[PDB]
């Protein structure tokens, strides 16, 4: 009998959804491979690991200004920072910042 | 009923995090499927072709690398060769089975 060959085509594809989850606020969630909102009220911090992407900062900045424009009447004030400039308002609620995971 | 009405702030935090997932899916040989955003492997038996696009991702272009050894160690056992092309630059077998090439859409839309 003769040898047949199948062709094929494999698309590779990576999945393009982010999503905004809540997590225990505490520094246990934190890697610094995504980006963070951390919502206290009349201030949002949104702070983003140093291999998060483009995609994540986007969402991030989204969800930040959604909660700041659609929840806060416009009343509240988002603060961006990042590894070495956690504000002391950060540090408070979160504690003293321990090293982090890289990513996963 | 006088009361002194306190707010209530609950603190949160949410995860932004992108899906990591990376799907190798079979999909109708034709350049309708194929777009400049992923990678993407023609199987014609002895030869593999991976294609990836200009604005794939390094862990799309890790994985198609994965998948065409895969085939080509696992389902061949050892009797294929993987050949990497891009755009501009692919091969005449992989024109014959796909015909002559069209403008591509960026990505998935
Ligand atoms: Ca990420
Ligand atoms: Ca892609
Ligand atoms: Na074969
Ligand atoms: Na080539």
């Amino acid at each position: 009998p003769n040898e047949v060959v199948v062709q094929r085509l494999f698309q590779v594809k990576r999945r393009r959804v982010v999503r905004a989850t809540e997590v225990p606020v505490s520094w246990e969630s934190f890697n610094n491979g995504d980006c963070f909102i951390l919502d206290l009220g009349n201030n949002i911090h949104q702070w983003c690991g140093s291999n998060s992407n483009r995609y994540e900062r986007l969402k991030a900045t989204q969800v930040s200004k959604g909660i700041r424009d659609n929840e806060r009447s416009g009343r509240a004030r988002v603060h961006v920072s990042e590894e070495g400039t956690e504000p002391e308002a950060m540090l408070q609620v979160l504690g003293p910042k321990p090293a982090l995971p890289a990513g996963t």
